[PDB]
């Protein structure tokens, strides 16, 4: 089963969570184990596009990732709420 993982710390350090493609809300990423505002790094299938959003409900800025990225970037980091994931 291919899917993104999520890090909690840089360059893929610390707890990690496995998501499948889809559209997760913040309580939805909270019962997955991904807390807000704890994205720091991640890893993406290739061909894989995901889409991660500073707000709730796929709103905020949105920042793209479409290859393994051991820092998302200092406005993005530690501000996921939201996110598409695209196969
Ligand atoms: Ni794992």
């Amino acid at each position: 089963t291919k899917a993104v993982t999520f890090y909690e710390d840089i360059n893929y350090g610390g707890a990690h969570v496995h998501l499948q493609p889809g559209n997760y809300t913040l309580s939805q990423l909270n019962t997955a184990k991904i807390p807000n505002d704890w994205m720091t790094s991640l890893k993406v299938p290739s061909g894989w596009t995901v889409d991660v959003y500073e707000n709730d409900n796929f709103t905020g800025t949105k920042w793209t990732y479409t290859s393994d990225t051991p820092w998302v970037g200092n406005d993005a980091n530690d501000k996921m709420t939201s996110v598409k994931i695209y196969s």
